[PDB]
């Protein structure tokens, strides 16, 4: 159900060399975590946790939709074919799918330490056995916002805000705590680091530029509801 | 003083959109910056410190220098000319001179709000006025630590950790705030996906490719001591 990644193992960005240790327990990082926690299930029942629930959706066209608005053009197979396969392999590259539990800090999910629900009740059995370190949604989140931002610069901001916005919807969905979605974008940018030493996906990013280019050009706008998506987000950026 | 950046006023990331606000009064993210603050003052004395020092230095050859055990070989005008100007260059892109105090947050730097010194006293006397908004160092360390993986994709993990220990250095010298380091690596990560698209920056780094690449293979050593610089960041391999 994955895609193949551009980057073989040996080329993915090394966790533990990046990164730092998990909040440890008493620690004021611990409480930044909780209260970031808190602060976000106020939004519990609010249209920003319902595009939360959105943004969790790893299966393509997922990913696609979701950053379609930003973009300002459809994402998809029949307009923007490299850009689509792109994203499908970036997903490998960054997210989740590299984490493994070996050399890797066991996360217990906020929703698993305090014994309540997510934005998404249906992804629940898969995260409450899944400990993976740090926030895979946020890598792939700010990793696309940053190859789509040098995709199509004129919408830079918004671009590289979205793919911030996702790795907060984790926050929000209660499915992840706000140290792993920070450590997550530290990730993200670094395997766009090491994406662009890779000729497969900077062929892939040549194509995807000429696609954008060619579907703004040719006044194709979203099939989203760009609307709803931009009170969601509350922007007033 | 500072180079030309290769980048536009029009082109920079916007701190505004891309950053949250800096933690409140009374808050656990205050209570995590006052933390990582105190674990940081307990390193005043050490080999750690001394090497935040130097890491303080933005005026070449400085940052040249800082990064060229990382990198494997000696980044100079004379050997790799077009990455040493590709530096300079970013340095005013991504490094705090683009942080104007008009719409942004003044930032109290922590040495000032507890009377006390940093690791650099000589520049005390500027910092202590400047309250730029996020840390500027940690931006441009980040944005080299990702460029200069790309350049010589072999030892990306090597730059990338020292692009963040090079951000990390300014908690330790007493000179920002964690939260600051940490939102500069946003606009350093965000400021490289936009350098990716400007022209002259895609030229100087073609080149600083074949320059890195040569120095390499021609066994060309750093000039830095790489054995004093390993012991102070604790490197693990």
């Amino acid at each position: 159900k994955l895609a193949p990644g551009y980057l073989e193992p040996a080329d993915l960005p090394v966790r533990l060399a990046l990164l730092g240790a998990p909040p440890k327990p008493g620690s004021a990082a611990l409480a930044r975590d909780e209260e970031a926690r808190r602060a976000a299930l106020a939004l519990r029942g609010s249209s920003r946790e319902k595009l939360a629930a959105t943004d969790a959706e790893l299966s393509f066209p997922g990913p696609a939709k979701t950053f379609s608005c930003a973009l300002g053009t459809q994402i998809s197979e029949k307009s923007t074919p490299h850009l689509y396969t792109l994203m499908q392999r970036t997903l490998t590259d960054a997210g989740g799918s590299t984490y493994a539990g070996k050399n890797a800090y066991n996360r217990t999910r906020p929703f698993v330490v305090h014994d309540e629900g997510t934005c998404r009740k249906d992804m629940e059995p898969l995260l409450r056995t899944d400990g993976s370190w740090p926030s895979g949604h946020s890598a792939a989140g700010w990793a696309w916002g940053l190859v789509l931002a040098e995709i199509s610069p004129a919408r830079a901001t918004e671009l590289m805000t979205r793919g911030l916005a996702y790795g907060q919807s984790r926050v929000i969905c209660d499915a992840h705590w706000q140290s792993d979605v920070d450590a997550g974008r530290i990730m993200g940018a670094a395997t766009v680091a090491s994406l662009h030493g890779n000729p497969a996906f900077l062929a892939d990013l040549a194509a995807a530029k000429e696609e954008v280019k060619a579907a703004q050009q040719a006044g194709l706008k979203p099939a989203e509801d760009c609307a709803a998506e931009g009170v969601a987000l509350g922007l007033t950026q």
